[PDB]
């Protein structure tokens, strides 16, 4: 199975705050990387740079993964993007149980089971008390 | 309606980059408070941070909902504390498109009401998004 790297598409400082909030669970992250659209970001700009990171890793024979806060949205808008020309995979609605059970498992299923695993926990893991 | 207030706790700076992220989209909030725990952070002096936030915003006559990222850890154990002492609600899981919906419609709905819809949302929300999918993603660009 070829190593598998994670991109983080968001609004504002949400993938950073994520990848934050499960660093102090499972440690610090190798192979995964954030990208944050601000106000006054121009979305072109950010979809240049989200592709630059992406040849890099493919031209480390990689396997990406990109996970986006909202479905809609110019995040997803720049995920589907690359979805179209890079033929990367894409999962949308990220939380906390999914990241950390992405992270800890990205080595032990293939990338199609994984995110149906994460999908599944990711629903299971939001409960009103 | 009372107003309420949303109180968000979460391992590190989750909870605080989620109303940042939230907060591009929707503009700048108001009544929603942060809370994140890091390693070494001593949890029962964070408790005590916490019952203090919540008995004031009670004694401003707010409804307190508390959102938490994790059914587990020292978040959740904090919000579990809370609600055995004080009338306040607690969601886990949260995600952008639950805290989209909660912010937007918070003076619409009564809490209960309010935490099923953003739960549905949340779970509506985590898509795994199909190659297939693409065109037909696009084709919705051009109609309604």
């Amino acid at each position: 199975m070829k190593e598998k790297f994670v991109l983080i598409i968001t609004h504002g400082d949400f993938g950073k705050g994520l990848l934050s909030g499960a660093e102090v669970i499972i440690g610090k992250q190798e192979n995964v990387h954030t990208v944050g659209l601000n106000l006054g970001d121009n979305i072109e700009v950010v979809r240049k740079e989200v592709e630059k990171i992406i040849k890099e890793k493919l031209q480390e024979d990689k396997e990406i993964i990109i996970v986006v806060d909202l479905f809609g949205g110019s995040p997803f808008n720049i995920a589907l993007s690359m979805m179209k020309e890079y033929d990367v995979k894409v999962i949308t609605g990220i939380n906390m149980p999914m990241l950390v059970e992405l992270l800890t498992s990205i080595n032990v299923y293939d990338t199609t089971e994984l995110l149906e695993n994460i999908s599944k926990i990711g629903k299971d893991g939001i409960k009103v008390i």
